[PDB]
């Protein structure tokens, strides 16, 4: 079934997931000149001090760093959001080359990678319920450019050898996701979807203006991961990104002038 290759990639997804051609699909191009500053947008509130990471998993499409979301430990609120969203996992999308890899683009510019911190609205009780709601998820998206290393990313990079193939997981406790954030929390926001199947239209996207810098060696190690399972022919996990989708009847709002 679905993946990122010629025969099962983004152009094919609509056959099993017709919502692929829906009215609020993600990612999108962020046209910075058309985005409107909204002075009524509140600052983001990122509360990750009590975050409890548990595990890192190669799921055959990316790797997820998973958190304990059974309590309000790591939460996102404020910004465009009403209520409290719990961090459940983060993952990345990245390219085979430094000039591609992000899902969102900025004035059509592609970054080397994009970090997604996935949160669900606690008023819906669990993640599975939340993805069935138009305001069920808040995903914080952060662009990665290649330059200096991101020290807070290195513990992720160093465990990737142990989860090379699909279905492999490793203990990944005591990781602090605060080390993945840029200085500024200025953001764009719009209503959208999951960027992989099932492509559900349940996401409030919050995309940070300021990218983080990662080193060429760090992203190189992302690209050594495998889509395949152990004992199967090696296919490098690269270019696991969906391209920009039609904006249709949506406005992107900016928290900043
Ligand atoms: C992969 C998956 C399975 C069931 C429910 C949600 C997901 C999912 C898909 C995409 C994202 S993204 N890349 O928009 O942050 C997050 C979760
Ligand atoms: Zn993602």
């Amino acid at each position: 079934h679905w993946g990122y290759g010629k025969h099962n990639g983004p152009e094919h997804w609509h056959k099993d997931f017709p919502i692929a051609k829906g009215e609020r699909q993600s990612p999108v191009d962020i046209d910075t000149h058309t985005a409107k500053y909204d002075p009524s947008l509140k600052p983001l509130s990122v509360s990750y001090d009590q975050a409890t990471s548990l595990r890192i998993l190669n799921n055959g499409h990316a790797f997820n760093v998973e958190f304990d979301d059974s309590q309000d430990k790591a939460v996102l609120k404020g910004g465009p959001l009403d209520g409290t969203y719990r961090l459940i996992q983060f993952h990345f999308h990245w390219g085979s080359l430094d000039g591609q890899g992000s899902e969102h683009t900025v004035d059509k510019k592609k970054y080397a990678a994009e970090l997604h911190l996935v949160h669900w609205n606690t008023k819906y009780g669990d993640f599975g319920k939340a993805v069935q709601q138009p305001d069920g998820l808040a995903v914080l998206g952060i662009f990665l450019k290649v330059g200096s290393a991101k020290p807070g990313l290195q513990k992720v990079v160093d465990v990737l050898d142990s989860i090379k193939t699909k279905g492999k997981s490793a203990d990944f406790t005591n990781f602090d996701p605060r080390g993945l954030l840029p200085e500024s929390l200025d953001y764009w926001t719009y209503p959208g979807s999951l960027t992989t199947p099932p492509l559900l239209e349940c996401v409030t996207w919050i995309v940070l203006k300021e990218p983080i810098s990662v080193s060429s060696e760090q992203v190189l190690k992302f690209r050594k991961l495998n889509f395949n399972g152990e004992g199967e022919p090696e296919e490098l996990m690269v270019d696991n990104w969906r391209p920009a989708q039609p904006l249709k009847n949506r406005q992107i709002k900016a928290s900043f002038k």
